């Protein structure tokens, strides 16, 4: 059900977050979901993944930032979030296996 190019997904912040963890935003690693837990709201969209690269959280873009830029974003983007996400399992497994 995951396409190849980047996808839409709304999720709507609650009492344990976004519902997902980060790693990456050094070197040659874009912002990935290394985590997604269980019943929040990510989860619950069904349509995020670790292995996801979050390109856009609403209009900021994370293709150049660093973690702490991504964790300043996502904290910062309200109760109701759009995330432009491209899975992209294998090079995730190439720099976090």
């Amino acid at each position: 059900d995951i396409p190849r190019e980047p996808r839409r997904i709304v999720i709507h912040r609650g009492s344990t977050g976004l519902g997902f963890n980060i790693v990456g935003g050094e070197g040659g690693e874009g912002i990935f979901i290394s985590f997604i837990l269980a019943g929040g709201p990510a989860d619950l969209s069904g349509e995020l993944r670790k292995g996801d690269q979050i390109l856009s959280v609403n209009g900021v873009d994370l293709r150049n930032a660093s973690h702490e830029q991504a964790a300043i974003a996502l904290k910062n983007a309200g109760q109701t979030v759009t995330i432009i996400a491209q899975y992209k399992p294998e090079e995730y497994s190439r720099f976090e296996a």
